[PDB]
């Protein structure tokens, strides 16, 4: 029993964190084999931030301008290339602690663990989700740039996020490990804003199935709904549209508990209408949307 | 910006998890130097009578794919200490510490000697933990990281009928009035960790949430009369002293923040949230708030 927001063990990722220094700027890098991946804005200075020409800034750099630190040992940079908004620093030593890894691009609603780092040193780990507005509600201070998000399904580390910036609302923007940003964001200090955020419907439904598996059935009702009538109601509460793919993905949880997806949808409809009325679901007074159907299956069963 | 339930990096602890098998039972062990620590119920009760019948070769210890050979065994309260032939090369700088209720820690939940997840939790005033554990999770450990030193504070033993968890410190002494036996046991009535809620209200202020603040103050005695009415733990002068740095950083006296908490308890949140929560959060200590709102590394 018990349902906690659970992060992956960070050990495999800690053994890859390095500190990257270019001039006055210091941030984190990911050392995998003989390459250190870090945000390309490490080469940017004071005025070179509203409209930086990264190709023009990088051509002025030599390998010895980049100081890379792995614990107390300094790594020697022997090459550099840019791939979108990531800088790839070729180093003269391959990381012996390199785990079995993959670079994956995630879709909104997917979850991942974050190893928050400062000066190449890991300070904490937490679980979070790619919001539908492509931002993450993380916990990051100055110097956390270059921190990474990951999942460790089986013995392999899937890197899915690298942190680049904080938006004026306090939420965070970053890229996949190939340097492509999530969302309409740019690694420029221009006026940017996160779009209106919505609730991840498929995730809330998965968390309601987790509550049923853990013995909580107070919110269930004798009603069902059509998928169309559910979406019309859900849109009014700023909930993401629920698709037929989401219904198919909730299939295993539906068969395990004996509650049809559209039956669970009717219960969510009623929760949105009534609120909780002094009650909680899995120790929460709000509807939790940062657990996917896969996360529920993983923690509630294996 | 941002305030998350943050666990310590588990790397140093992952390198210590092993699988312990005795007869039909399989659980986790903590391999530090040449000793593997695990719950004594792996041999299951008269534990002295059960242990005298076991030989070293009855305990199968697995470290990844490598098998460790047991060369001795002894009991220390409710922990079994299996002497092994090989010292763990991944042994970190460590200490065994006993924590007090209200103190927080990271839990590296494991199954079959393999770490599967890490989460943050607190020792409840009723000495239970609201964890997330399944069958096979026994022997999973709780820890804090202090500079480069890992302080092990918890070893999981059992789940109570309410779904909450009971375990011991690494010296085998249980937290709470629990016993390691299949019998009728219940967690006592739980209370809210007042000093922790106040620390989390200071974290909300640092993150720009000030709606709950007011012009009022209270006496420590008048606050404790109200707090006792709402199943909150008594707030002591030590708690007030510990909240000092957060009070000076935000400019809100502890008894001023206590007057805000009094109004939240009597009047509720009124459709509003604090740090994305509609309930008052009590599993962040004043030190957890300071460490996260300053970014200290390990
Ligand atoms: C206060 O001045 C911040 C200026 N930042 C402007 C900016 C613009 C584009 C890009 Cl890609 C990076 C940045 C930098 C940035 O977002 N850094 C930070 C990251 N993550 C949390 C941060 C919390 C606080 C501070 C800074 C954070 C620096
Ligand atoms: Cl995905």
């Amino acid at each position: 029993s018990g349902f906690r927001k659970m992060a992956f063990p960070s050990g495999k990722v800690e053994g890859c964190m390095v500190q990257v220094t270019c001039g006055t700027t210091t941030l984190n890098g990911l050392w995998l084999d003989d390459v250190v991946y870090c945000p390309r804005h490490v080469i940017c200075t004071s005025e070179d931030m509203l409209n930086p020409n990264y190709e023009d800034l990088l051509i002025r750099k030599s390998n010895h301008n980049f100081l890379v630190q792995a614990g107390n040992v300094q790594l020697r940079v022997i090459g550099h290339s840019m791939q979108n908004c990531v800088l790839k620093l070729k180093v003269d030593t391959a990381n012996p602690k390199t785990p079995k890894y993959k670079f994956v691009r995630i879709q909104p609603g997917q979850t991942f663990s974050v190893l928050a780092c400062y000066n190449g040193s890991p300070s904490g780990v937490y679980q979070c989700a790619m919001r539908p507005n492509f931002t993450i509600k993380g916990s990051f201070l100055n110097g956390s740039c270059g921190s990474v998000g990951f999942n460790i399904d089986y013995d392999c580390v899937s890197f899915c996020y690298m942190h680049h910036m904080e938006l004026p609302t306090g939420v965070h923007a970053g890229t996949d490990l190939e340097g492509n940003f999530y969302g309409p964001f740019v690694d420029r200090q221009t006026a940017q804003a996160a779009g209106t955020d919505t609730t991840i419907t498929v995730n809330v439904l998965a968390w309601l199935y987790a509550a049923v598996i853990n013995g909580d059935r107070w919110f269930l009702n004798r009603f069902t709904t059509t998928l169309n009538d559910f979406n019309l109601v859900a849109m009014k509460y700023n909930y993401e549209p629920l698709t037929q793919d989401h219904v198919d993905i909730l299939g295993p949880l539906s068969a395990q508990t004996g509650i049809a997806v559209l039956d669970m949808c009717a219960s969510l409809k009623e929760l949105l209408q009534n609120g909780m009325n002094g009650r909680t679901i899995l120790g929460s007074a709000l509807l939790e949307d940062e657990f996917t159907p896969f996360d529920v299956v993983r923690q509630c069963s294996g």
